[PDB]
């Protein structure tokens, strides 16, 4: 029906990320439709896990005219380094909640510098506190500092929408201020653009299997993660090797032929002029020239604690497990960040890695690290090297 799109708050703790989201489902279903949430229940974040790793996590839904918004809030700042390295949904933006009484604090950098390494394409500012603040002299030099501190890390601080308001007095019925938490939910609509839809975005499908069927060739088999492959067009295989040409010649679904498989479908791609034993665990059937190989890349990373089921030791420069991209695992060896020695359980830090084998990624491709099957952590490519 309308646009999905995965959002959340950020920022330095009892700033009022929480209040914030309350009155977000507040005041919209009071306004356009939906169902209002109450601080008292986001604030109680349940705790989920996803292969080991525990993340108290609240997750609230609301709707503006045009659009509809899962949105993600927890407690502690523990909770959001792992959720963005390692939660199930990756943010197309963030709400960045600043107090404006305290202004930026520690958390408030952390959570930008994150945002950028994970990837998190846009933040929107909410000033909040704002009816504890009458000077707007002091408003200013609070919005000033937070714009300088957006552009340290990249983002365009000077267009970033700053919205000062009060997530509680809106809360709390005041008309005027939740005018405000209306003019935040115009910038969600107007400031992130319509997220693109899978089946618009260049192709991709990651090789699950492969067989020879007879009379055919070689058909590799995975679930198309983005775009559309029609009988006819070229395809690059990506990944371990160099890279190869060849034109899909078939799309095959059970037993049913096809001229097209899209986003969404699990097909088989029978491939011309390749053979089985040129097929790898690891690549993609990529769009020609759409993703490249790479062996080395900058990572944010967290290592899985004693408790989530990972390592009770630590490990050094000469660590090399296995890196699990999509369908296999392949060794890397990691490069520490300047005064770093040791990497502890629970831990989470910048990493760059070098594989032994090259793996078609762009930022944003999520990864597992393991030890002999068991994962150990889980990680962002950062950077491509
Ligand atoms: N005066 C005022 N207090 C607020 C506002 N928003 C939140 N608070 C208070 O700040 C405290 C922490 O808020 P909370 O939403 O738990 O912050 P979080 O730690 O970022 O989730 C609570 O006591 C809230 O009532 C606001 O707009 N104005
Ligand atoms: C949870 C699975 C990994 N795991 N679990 N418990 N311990 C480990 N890893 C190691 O012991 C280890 C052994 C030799 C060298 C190094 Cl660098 C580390
Ligand atoms: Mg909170």
């Amino acid at each position: 029906t309308k646009p999905h799109v995965n959002v959340g708050t950020i920022g330095h703790v009892d700033h009022g990320k929480t209040t914030l989201t309350a009155a977000i489902t507040t005041v919209l279903a009071k306004t356009y439709g939906g169902a209002a949430r109450a601080f008292d229940q986001i604030d109680n974040a349940p705790e989920e896990k996803a292969r080991g790793i525990t993340i108290n996590t609240s997750h609230v839904e609301y709707d503006t005219p045009t659009r509809h918004y899962a949105h993600v809030d927890c407690p502690g700042h523990a909770d959001y380094v792992k959720n963005m390295i390692t939660g199930a949904a990756q943010m197309d933006g963030a709400i960045l909640v600043v107090a404006a009484t305290d202004g930026p604090m520690p958390q408030t950098r952390e959570h930008i510098l994150l945002g950028r390494q994970v990837g998190v394409p846009y933040i929107i500012v909410f000033l909040n506190k704002c009816d504890m603040v009458d000077d707007e002299e002091l408003l200013e030099l609070v919005e000033m500092e937070v714009r300088e501190l957006l552009s340290q890390y990249d983002f365009p601080g000077d267009d970033t929408p700053i919205v000062r308001g009060s997530a509680l007095k809106a809360l709390e019925g005041d008309a005027e201020w939740e005018a405000k938490i209306l003019e935040l939910a115009g910038f969600l609509d107007s400031y992130i653009p319509e997220p693109e839809r899978a089946i618009d975005k260049p192709f991709l499908l990651p090789i699950e299997d492969v067989f020879s069927i007879s009379g055919r060739g070689t058909v590799v088999t995975g679930r198309v993660e983005r775009g559309i492959i029609k009988v006819g067009e070229e395809v690059e295989i990506v990944g371990i090797k160099e890279t190869q040409k060849s034109t899909c010649t078939g799309v095959e679904m059970f037993r049913k032929l096809l001229d097209e498989g899209r986003a969404g479908e699990n097909v088989g791609v029978l491939l011309r002029g390749i053979k089985r034993e040129e097929i790898e665990r690891g690549q993609v059937l990529a769009k020609p020239g759409t993703i490249k190989p790479h062996t080395k890349f900058e990572s944010e990373v967290y290592i899985l604690s004693k408790d989530e089921g990972g390592r009770h030791t630590p490990f050094f420069k000469g660590y090399r497990p296995q890196f699990y991209f999509r369908t296999t695992d392949v060794t890397g060896t990691i490069e520490l960040p300047e005064g770093v020695e040791m990497v502890m359980p629970g831990d989470n830090i910048k990493m760059v890695v070098t594989l032994i084998h090259p793996i078609a990624m762009d930022d944003g491709l999520r990864f597992a690290i393991r030890e002999g099957g068991r994962t150990v952590g889980a990680g962002v490519v950062a950077k491509v090297l």
